[PDB]
């Protein structure tokens, strides 16, 4: 409960609660230009409720030539839970994970530094995190490198070249594809989460027969430990560790990973 961690939001969860498509906050909008320095702008949603206290957030990039439209379920889904959610676009469709993960620190710093005042009173700005798709998912690696400070890292059906990521030490949650033919789990997600320090709390989830663009769809299974990492992670919340631990053994997942318990 609250008297063991000022970060806790919402009521104590379940299986429903996390499989909702909605959580207990109604959620707002704002929209933010490409002429936005250091990424190409994109669509903040966070909580409207300020009763329990101010926010994490979650920047979440598109992947190779991908807009953030391919992401947009995720704000209402997640910022309903208790959460601001940045989906942004990159400088050109066409960027590099590099260039990702430099975009998503750039949009986070403009979470931080530049957003209307309405997000800047409920944001927590040292509570913060990185989620993303294809490209964007390895930009999400890319980011925790850049930024150790991060609080959570969410790569979503990942591609990198870089296969090597023993320097991470923010908790990353790898979710793969089975079926995955453009960033395959053999060559991409789990080449990534066996070079994660062994140490990290870490977590690999692949989809039973999902393909590369499961994560651009409303997934319930993707949503309700998205949540629970996010949870964990960026408000230290516990409660969600049931969850996570012991590993998830939903019909939908042909592998689970894990350094539980945490
Ligand atoms: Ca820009
Ligand atoms: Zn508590
Ligand atoms: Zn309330
Ligand atoms: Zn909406
Ligand atoms: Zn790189
Ligand atoms: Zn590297
Ligand atoms: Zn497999
Ligand atoms: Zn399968």
């Amino acid at each position: 409960g609250p008297q063991d961690n000022p970060y806790e939001r919402g009521p104590d969860p379940t299986e429903d609660s996390i499989e909702a498509i909605r959580g207990p906050f109604s959620v707002a909008t704002e929209r933010v230009s490409s002429f936005a320095s250091g990424f190409g702008g994109g669509t903040i949603y966070y909580p409207r409720e300020t009763d329990e206290g101010t926010f994490g957030a979650v920047a979440v990039a598109p992947g190779f030539t991908a807009s953030q439209g391919s992401m947009s379920w995720y704000g209402e889904r997640v910022a309903s839970q208790g959460f601001i959610v940045f989906t942004i676009d990159t400088n050109t469709r066409l960027d590099q994970p590099g260039q990702r993960g430099r975009q998503l620190l750039a949009a986070l710093d403009y979470l931080v530094e530049r957003s209307d005042r309405k997000v800047r009173e409920r944001l927590d700005p040292n509570r913060l995190a990185v989620m993303g798709h294809s490209m964007g998912g390895g930009g999400s690696l890319e980011a925790t490198v850049m930024r150790p400070s991060l609080k959570a890292s969410i790569p979503l059906t990942p591609w990198n070249l870089d296969k090597t990521w023993g320097q991470v030490q923010v908790p990353t949650f790898i979710i793969g594809a089975e079926l995955d033919t453009i960033a395959p789990v053999s060559t991409h997600a789990k080449p990534f989460y066996e070079s994660l320090p062994s140490s990290l709390p870490k977590a690999y989830m692949e989809l039973d027969g999902a393909t590369h663009f499961a994560p651009n769809i409303p997934n319930t299974t993707i949503a309700k430990y998205v949540i629970s990492w996010l949870k964990r992670f960026v408000d230290e919340d516990t409660r969600y560790s049931q969850f996570l631990c012991p590993n998830p053994t939903d019909r939908a997942i042909e592998e689970y990973r894990s350094t539980c318990p945490y």
